[PDB]
């Protein structure tokens, strides 16, 4: 219910909540590597957010390397205005325990936000809700961390709008696309791309029209995050070389509605900020219809303008807007 | 929500009993109008009959210094027009503006007894339908409308294509709903201020051999529209097409609607009228096996085999449907009289 | 809906007990034919080698005064067969028809023992499901029925689509689905040029070049949303979504594309209508090569499927490692009737 | 569960149009009989004419070698018989048992047309209403019935009781509940001394008070919660909740308190077992109940208010007495 | 739905109330505002009440609805109720009075009613339509606190939908029993309005030597009660026993009012001047409990532990129980000089 | 809200697979001990065999500063002894408290393979159990537990009462509910302080007699409540604390009560308590004798069979295995009843 929904799950947690800046590129980093940790003050100034992952890619052995290694950076590092974030281990792991005790105990008033792998249900929710908040309580964490939805499996997909509701501490969605491929029984030839042969074949009268993997997926993510207050994410796009089809890929999330990409290589960084920032193009047309009518009411014009378009335009400019601090138009 | 036994009552002593069935009839273009404007107010009759549906539009596109004024203008041509067959709608304004009070009750005391339809924008969910039902059902009583008017569901907001379900099941009332595009991409953060058609930006990359697919926006919200709306036997519509000069654009998008399964299309100008005409017009082989539906079954009893495919009285209720609809745009439009063969 | 304590449980005493989990076999193909026709009927036990599931067709194109033929037909041939390895299926009548009530309680009570699937046309909601499930129950107790026969819902209505979540989860009987697309065509306001593919004029219409005079036209498919929706609810159920018929007998291309399209999103085997259609399935639905080695070194990694391990980055665990026993075990059985996957696969 | 526009429609091409209000009839006792016994079938004409309903019971109390018997006897008396205007009923078998199948089977067969109401035992859900629902449609087409079997949901374990208003949504031939008080609290592990009954140690204990040392203890209703529970979810729902058997034939004063408890709560009439018990539940669950005595009135509390008077001229066309008291 | 939960549902109208006031609410006088003698003498009732309800419905006759409206209307608008809550009881939602009678109101006296009563409410959405047509009017009128919402329990239905009818509004105040309404459409059978009946309770059995089977009678509204409490206790929410309609008799009305305050109502309502002290004594924590509760609290100042009172012994949980009757027998206080007195503050 | 393919899987790889049914042993009694009492400490090893279930108490009753001496108390004893057939159980602290994750980690980390249900107060929604469910695991796996630590959920709040079935439906790890009257009556603001009887002015006033005032039972709506979510679930109803230890006339009329509604067992706050609950809660004899009968009109369990007119099935088949088992483990610590049973 609305009543107990925004009270604190433990005595001692911060009072309940989205906060206002911009997320165009997550950034992933290894924490147990020296070279990448020696540089996340110099890396973090050119990224929105930043990202530790305990979870794909750090080997069993190093857990314990990539734990301590999050919390070294993390505590030692002002990190300005860039979010910091963290992915932890899958909650039916060894290793998630640790992963959020050690990190609320040390640096949980830097934590913004907290990524959970392969979210199921609510109930997956609910443990890391009342978790944190008895950890918070007993570190005397100020600002209450956020939980950012990692979708990995159909059951989740199914369940997403009683995940998107199951906590004020929710933040958003990210797609899981290997794993969310694998589970779905869905071939793609790259980690959050599509395939070439997925398309309609032409009536013989012979030509073949690709169409896109992800259309139903990102559209359902979009209406459940945006309805709850939310925001959607695409993931990562895995092919580091292909920069023609990774800015293609994270375009089409921008336009359905998507707030940012992830980032898993220095590349990628200026991809994700360039496509997820409004084109120029389209703020000089939105400025085109925020001078035509001074407030929401009114008609103009060869195109039909309106209240409504007014907000589309408001959407495109208050974003533009934000971000300049650059663009600068 | 509501047990079956108690939603097909009337929410008010005196109003008029809830349908069961909606009204069979021609509604392949909804032709919107600010009534407000002298010029348009006067050429209302000429239009009436060159289209289906006519909508008067108290809300966006109304400036604020206007509404009041559009309102007034609706009564006035709503009271000195006949519409004939054309059916009368209106879009009121939102439930939560300073207009909706006045503009739902002004309505239904000077003009209850011939508005169709009324359209309720930016729905987020059952709530909204439950107070307009009440509200209608009250001045439906107060003023002994004959018959009740239907509720029509702008789908603009994120919230509302989440709670469709609840929407379209909220009351007897509910007709169907319209695409509302420039809201809804807004309420999304769709990053567009199109009207609804492509998008250049939008589509695949092919693999090295590099040729780009557009692909379309709006598939699964319309998908979605569809089934839900047609599982409460419901009709979806797409809304507006903003680029009014581009023909080309307005036909492929009304098509695209129109092949996934949608009723009608807007028109926001002339122009558009004998486009959404064009394309919303049934299929004729559609037609022409329900005939036969209708011919293998006497009197819609019993079971008999069409094309190898058993026939009931559900198939034999939607058959007459579609006849019966044909029949109704076959008089005013003599290529679809010999077409489905009237 | 059940809840999980009473779900398990037989709806019958002497009702065999329902299952935990879908048998594991290959289902690429579901090849349909009509019982009633005696040619069809004495090829039958030749056919059954070249398929991976059998169905025998009651519903749609067999006649009325074909029923009752294609039923006794359909036990008739059901009881003389062998059919191995290959499973038994019956598209029955429909829930309103005047067949269904002995459609299934004479191939039950005949030749129940050696039904797999049961299908059922035009399924509405979880009602339909509850029905079946209480008949079979009862008609299994009463013949003896060794193990359950599982029940395959048919997606034909917009209400179906709507209420899928609600079928998929109505009884452990449930096997999965088929996109009946005529019909849900039919059902939704939706235009379809042949049975199985969509329209050429769904397609998405470019901005005007300065250039050129011809505005590009990219032609969009109609059955994306639909799929996808499937997918997602069957999977996530523990049930397999299938793709239905292709109408264009003649055109193999599109049958080809169309098969493609729904094994790329996640379904598990097509039907075939037609013998040429037969191998058009089996080679769009075979397991990938990919998932089926990478499958292999999870088994490896993870000798009594127990612990934990990482595979390429990612964390395995009893969840993965069964779901890798599926596949390998599948491929295993694909490949034992097709040497040239045997080698693909590696085994 | 259903949708409002799908709710009403019939399950079976050729099956009758399901009703969207109940019927308005005496339902004050429900006189159960075994069909298989010969001397009971004979009496059945005149013991007809004695009761609002009558019901045959295929289910307890039918040993497992008289179940086809009972199946025949029901329908050598449902087709003899005329009825007038007392209304006939049946108990078939569970929907877990070998029995069930044949008993819907044959009987809607046989003497459907003359069958106003169908009694299921231990309903646990809607899907158990779902199968029923069903089956009989496909029956009814089949065999032509000219108006649809209406279901009876009995009460008879905790599932039941908790899935008490799903069942009750399930379908348009539902008619109402009855409480199998004997296997409801052998299901909940409730203790009672008799069938229908109650324990006269369930109760509260007093204080100890001033220096007397006796402290009184004022028994308990076992059922207060259950009845209560299926009045409000029947009549929510437009249906009927019946007090169900009362075992100890011989009590007729505890009979009386029970049948009267369930009366005031809201219930329609009960169950009577054996003859005797036929008088006390006409008696106790016999009853007429703008703007007048400050209440206002309209389309809703109007149709109440027909009901309740067409109920009591059919209660005083057969009954003098009642015609004469209550001024008809 | 919890952010879009608490939002404005117009533009104008003030922010939904994040909790409930806290005021006394042991008596809930009724009064017949159409009637000259009524009005005149309010002020001097109002002073002696924690709520007073005008009553627009029922014993309201049709002839008079328009003079009961405007009576309400000139009362409330010259009245000034000081720490007495204003309320009134609108006609029923399908009724051709409901729309006058809320706009009137609401335009007039907005910022002096703090809630507005609607009958036989029978689902969610009855009160989806009153919340979005309060707050246009509030919005029109520029109603500076928006007005709460309390829903008459009459009807099988509603008592079936409590829970959503509970959660559907955050200007929900609580619940009354409608104990006549609610009878009837239930079936029920009772000799008084509102109260049990003498022919509802257990026979005990048959025994060797009396022979008079002894009978004890049970209570009819022990379901309906409990399940108001526990569902308007746990949306946070208020339970209100209804009208008891023998006037004369007292100490029935006394017994049904105290057995609503013991299973955890808030107050009754009140038909006459005779029942206004029987609600206030009966709602109001009895001294001797007080007592015996206010030294549990100095017995454990943490409110944790074990300790040993007189001859019992209490834990958190009692500490509890405790703070609940402590807590309103200092509200109490503050305006009855005399209950202060004996409570020991 | 899980479906039943996801409903029987464990949480966490290393985590003992959940069960499908309870248990079945006596649990006519649940006796309560505080842990940090040395003096009672002591004597936990007598006691067990004079009770069914022994429940250490964190919780209630147990002050702010003596609550890490309880954890560690509770763990000291439970290390050291040998419960034989006796159950030992635990009341955590709250999910919204200081002491509540240590509370389970250390006591399942220490002696998770002696604990066979872990009872959790306050309970307000599924929530709560979700997040025990899957904190348990997560422990279960880490220290090799053997057997799914069960869950009892203490009904004692207006939310848990409103929230019963999704409660009970939340996991596999559910046992049952106690009632807890003390904290569900301030949680209603019920205006008693008794813990748990009668209430002298609850009750109903008779017409006048040619003025009698019948007590009635505050408690009915909350217990046929319980009892109904509890056993549609396959899970047991069970009586909590009743608080006047003196009063032993009252105490077994309340047990009475609870086992007459259909609770299986009551808590026991003193020693006195003990022989009332065993005594109240022992299976009637009837219910023993005719589950005999349905056994033995069944050698298989399979079939269909008839009793008393009643039709026998594999699902009473079950029942009544469940009730003479559970007479049978009474009777091997009771020799009295082991004659009235017929061993
Ligand atoms: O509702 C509208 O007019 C829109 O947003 O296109
Ligand atoms: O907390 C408890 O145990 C109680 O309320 O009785
Ligand atoms: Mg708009």
């Amino acid at each position: 219910l609305p009543i107990h929904f925004y009270k604190p799950l433990a005595a001692g947690a911060p009072q309940p909540i989205l906060p206002v800046r911009p997320e165009r590129v997550i950034h992933f980093f290894p924490p147990h590597v020296e070279k990448i940790r020696a540089r996340i003050p110099e890396v973090a100034k050119q990224v929105d957010v930043l990202c530790g992952n305990l979870e794909d890619a750090i080997p069993i052995d190093a857990k314990e390397a990539a734990r301590a290694g999050f919390i070294e950076v993390a505590r030692n590092t002002d990190f300005g205005d860039t979010a910091l974030w963290v992915r932890v281990n899958a909650l039916n792991s060894p290793w998630v325990l640790d992963d959020i005790a050690d990190i609320v105990a040390t640096v949980g008033n830097k934590l913004d936000v907290m990524m959970i792998p392969k979210v199921e249900g609510p109930w997956d929710i609910h443990f890391v809700d009342q978790y944190l908040a008895l950890l918070e309580a007993k570190h005397q964490i100020q600002k209450p961390i956020l939980i950012h939805a990692l979708l990995e499996t159909a059951q989740g997909m199914m369940n997403l709008e009683a995940i998107a509701g199951a906590s004020p501490r929710m933040h958003g969605f990210s797609l899981g696309p290997a794993d969310l491929a694998a589970s779905r029984g869905m071939k793609t030839t790259r980690v959050g791309g599509g395939h070439p042969f997925y398309g309609v074949l032409a009536d013989p009268q012979r030509p073949f029209y690709q169409q896109d993997l992800w259309h139903y997926t990102i559209a359902r993510m979009v209406d459940v995050a945006v309805a709850h207050g939310l925001r959607a994410f695409y993931g990562p796009f895995g092919d580091i070389k292909d920069e023609a089809a990774c800015e293609a890929q994270f375009r089409n999330a921008f336009l359905l509605g998507c707030t940012g990409a992830w980032s898993l290589a220095p590349n990628q960084i200026p991809i994700a900020k360039r496509v997820f920032s409004p084109d120029v193009n389209e703020v000089l047309f939105a400025k085109r219809i925020l001078d035509a009518m001074p407030d929401g009411s009114g008609v103009a014009m060869g195109k039909m303008q309106d209240d409504a378009t007014w907000k589309q335009a408001k959407v495109i400019v208050d974003l533009a807007r934000m971000i300049a601090k650059d663009p600068e138009l």
